[PDB]
This record gives structure tokens, sequence and C-alpha cells, in this order.
């Protein structure tokens, strides 16, 4: 009973959406490309890219239908279905691709910092299981979040798709474990990967003092991008969750979330870029 406004909502989202869609389709498909051409030949990264970019275009694939839901006013119309599914591949679809970061990250790291050891991790078998692992974790996920009925009615009829305002005792507790497994590791073992790289990097003979200052600008801007585009969602998620329940404070903070969760849509336009383009292979290859 808490008709909240979302002038916001309507006005800023169908620019994003439409200019995520255009950009991020054909970029990802050359990067599945170059996926492609790097698994062929026995190369252990190739699996993960090719991962990251199936999970990209996956969730590229659904924001269709939510543009079309955001050009109707308040109004969701395909269905009962899909707003169970398409709120799977907006929500929870994030993390997939942090997983697979996180997997490059220690690939990179036990490659760099490790070369004489650990043959057998750096396999192609390896890669294959670790892969269907974090598939798996999605399924689980996904045989979540269809036991509970989510679509409610407006004062002024509409049909909201993913989303209850004074947020549900179920999603308080999966806010929290969200946080905590989603942006606490990963972005842990991130920072613990990468200083070890250029621990390693720095410690070098061979390598002219250019090409150092070249790696060094490449790591900071992948942390750095991956912070400005995933960190003010989490935290405004655990402002909302921990002591913003009650419904004057819920009209407050909307603009915050739905801010942040806009904003957390790059990733699909950044990992191409920094993971199958910034690289003197793929610039060989075009």
């Amino acid at each position: 009973s808490c008709t909240i406004d979302h002038t916001i909502h309507q006005t800023l989202a169908p620019v994003v959406y439409v200019t995520v869609l255009v950009v991020g389709f054909p970029a990802n498909c050359l990067s599945l490309y170059f996926g492609y051409l790097q698994i062929k030949a026995r190369n252990e990264l190739g699996v993960y890219l090719c991962n990251l970019t199936v999970a990209d275009l996956f969730y590229i694939c659904s924001l269709p239908f939510w543009l079309q839901y955001v050009l109707q006013h308040d109004n969701w119309s395909h269905g009962d279905l899909s707003c169970q599914v398409c709120g799977i591949l907006l929500y929870e679809n994030i993390y997939i691709s942090v997983g697979f970061l996180c997997c490059i990250s220690v690939d990179r790291y036990l490659a760099v910092a490790h070369p004489f050891r650990f043959h057998q991790f750096r396999t192609l078998k390896a890669a294959v299981g670790v892969s269907v692992v974090i598939w798996a974790k999605e399924l689980l996920t996904s045989i979540y979040f269809l036991m509970h009925e989510e679509v409610i009615e407006d004062e002024n009829q509409h049909r909201v798709c993913f989303e209850h305002y004074p947020i549900q005792a179920w999603q308080r507790a999966i806010n929290y474990y969200r946080f905590l497994v989603g942006f606490l590791f990963p972005i842990c073992l991130l920072l613990a990967s990468y200083q070890g790289i250029l621990r390693a990097v720095r410690r070098s003979h061979g390598t002219q003092k250019s090409r150092k200052d070249q790696i060094q600008r490449l790591v900071l801007s992948t942390v750095v991008i991956f912070l400005a585009c995933f960190l003010p969602y989490h935290v405004l998620l655990l402002v909302r969750s921990v002591w913003e329940a009650s419904c004057d404070f819920a009209k407050g903070v909307f603009n915050a979330y739905h801010f942040s969760l806009l904003l957390t849509s790059f990733n699909c336009v950044a990992d191409p870029v920094l993971y199958c383009f910034v690289s003197e292979t793929t610039h060989r290859d075009l």
C-alpha cells in the first residue's frame, strides 16, 4: 500500500537500456569469436572467456522485455511467467560474471607468480570442471526464486515485476548473504591476486621500464571499473536491508536503489573491452 513514484525510473532507463543493447550485442559476439580462437590453440583462459561472454549475452537478451516494461507505464504485459525468468537474468545473473572474473584472476596469478608449479591446475579439464560447478550454482539458484509467487497489482492497475517495496522478511537474509558472498569474497580474491601479480612484475628483469607501467594501468583500470560498477549497488542494498524498512523510509531511497541497479548493467560493455580487445593478440587478428 505504498505507491511509490518512479519518475526517474521512466526517464533515464530507456536511454541506458538501448545504448547497452546496441553497444553490447556485436561487442560480445566478437568477443565470443576471439574466445573460440583462443580455446582452439590450447589455452586455458578460452573456457573462461567463452563462458563469461555467454553469461553476458544471456543478460543482454533479457533487456528487451525490461525495455518494453519501461516503455509502458508501470505495466508488464507478457504473461504471468518470464517475470520469474527475466528477473533472474537481471538480478542474480550478474554473479556468474564475477565468478569468472575471479577465475581469470587466479589463473593469471598462478601463471605469473608461480610459473614452475601447479601445472595440473591450468589444464582444459580443470577449466571445464570449474565452469560446470559455477553453472550448477546458477542452476540451483535458478531452481530457487520460483517457490515464491512474485507479482503484485498497483492501486492504479499495473504489474510490477520483481520488486516488493516494504521489503519482505524472506528477502532480508538473501540480501545479507548476497552482499557477503558476492562482494566481500570476490573483491578480496581480486585484490590479493592482483597485488601478487604487480609485485612479481615489478621484481622482474627482462621487462622494460615502459611495460610495467602499462600492466599497472590495465590492472588498476580493471579493479576500478569493477568497483564503480558494483559497489554502490551493494552499499545501497545493505542500507535498505538493515535499518531502512518503514514505508516512509522506503519512499525515500527508491531513487538511490534503482540508480545503483541501473548502473550495475555496464558490466556487459566493460568485460569484452577489458578482456578481449586491449591485447596484442586481439589486434593481431583484425
